[PDB]
């Protein structure tokens, strides 16, 4: 059958799992009966963030109410919702509008799998898992559990959970070196930049067959800064615990899966609030929120020369910011570099 190994056979069929990529949806109050996974378009996705923009706009600058109602009708007609035995929520508020552009940046992974899992299965004397794989463009190992690189990376792990993120606690199952076809020459021309950083990045596994075959990606050109923070860029921090609350995984479901990867940071353009950030002054390579927590600085290791700030979480001394853990932005899909994607087991206390 599957020439893979065990772990990467499981890896595959949770990626392209038909029944999460569902249940997501509905966890989006998507209406599953007038939308089906077979409905969902790249367009019909873009388009719906152009309506996201314009609604945007129009509830901030004091549009006309009669705008907005039609901006709602128009959204919810491309995209069937179901709420029950209740009203359809207006778009006339930031907070709803935020959510519901997070929405589609999942819609965005979820139409990729879909896609990829439904085409070119046609072989035979090739297992299914290996099809698959192949259709990853990415080639996956499973590091050795008593390497060097295992022991650092569990270390990351123990070492950095946030105090405030003790609602479970983290196993790391297995570990996967990943290289995403043509990312590393991609990457290139960052290797001349000065701090370069392994940093985590937490996402639902529904996400993943995208994030593998298409690479970490930064908010279409259509949707609305508001819907992002530091603006329209790839987000990383460096307290294991602050990325794994993104996988979205719950005590009925368990197991996320979440990446590691070696950020080209530079120069950093340090915040201490919020910033809808369009582009980066002179000088500046990448954003970074600065937190009232980050790990021990002395700590701080090395793997194959990119900087793993391991360390305990320790206080800053910052303390007069937003954010309680750093956050790191950068702007360019070139200045990140995937080299680990890990399986994790939350373990929910009682
Ligand atoms: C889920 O949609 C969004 C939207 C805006 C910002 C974000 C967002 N994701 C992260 C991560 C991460 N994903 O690992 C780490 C640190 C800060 C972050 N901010 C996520």
């Amino acid at each position: 059958k599957s020439k893979l190994a065990k772990p990467i056979q499981d890896l595959i069929k949770m990626i392209f799992d038909v029944e999460s990529m569902k249940k997501a949806m509905v966890e989006f109050e998507i209406d599953l009966q007038k939308m089906p996974l077979g409905k969902l378009s790249k367009r019909q996705i873009q388009s719906a963030y152009s309506i996201l923009n314009e609604v945007q706009q129009a509830v901030s600058d004091g549009g006309s109410e009669s705008q907005i109602l039609d901006l709602s009708n128009r959204f919810y007609t491309l995209i069937p919702h179901d709420f029950g035995m209740k009203k359809p929520p207006l778009l006339s508020n930031l907070e709803y509008i935020q959510a519901k552009v997070q929405m589609l940046d999942n819609l965005l992974d979820i139409e990729v799998a879909y896609s990829l899992l439904r085409g070119g299965n046609e072989d035979g004397d090739k297992d299914p898992i290996d099809i698959n794989y192949e259709k990853l463009r990415t080639d996956i190992k499973v590091v050795d559990k008593d390497s060097e690189e295992a022991k650092i990376i569990k270390q990351y792990v123990k070492n950095t959970h946030a105090a405030t993120h003790n609602a479970y606690d983290l196993k790391v199952v297995e570990i996967f070196r990943i290289e995403r076809e043509g990312e590393s020459q991609r990457y290139k021309p960052f290797k001349q930049l000065h701090n370069r950083q392994l940093l985590w990045h937490g996402s639902r596994t529904t996400n993943f067959a995208g994030i593998l075959s298409q690479g970490l990606r930064i908010a279409p050109p259509e949707a609305p800064v508001t819907g992002y923070m530091f603006g329209k860029g790839i987000y990383f921090a460096d307290m294991v615990s602050k990325s794994a609350n993104y996988c979205h995984t719950s005590q009925a479901d368990p197991i996320g899966l979440i990446l590691l990867g070696e950020v080209a940071l530079g120069n950093m353009y340090e915040l201490k609030n919020a910033s809808h950030i369009t582009k980066l002054p002179k000088g500046k390579h990448s954003v970074k929120g600065l937190g009232k927590t980050a790990p021990d600085p002395t700590a701080t290791t090395t793997l194959d020369g990119v900087e793993v700030p391991l360390g305990n979480g320790i206080s800053t001394g910052i303390n007069d910011t937003c954010l309680l853990y750093n956050e790191y932005i950068v702007y360019d899909v070139a200045q990140v570099n995937l080299k680990y994607l890990l399986k994790l087991k939350f373990n929910y206390k009682t």
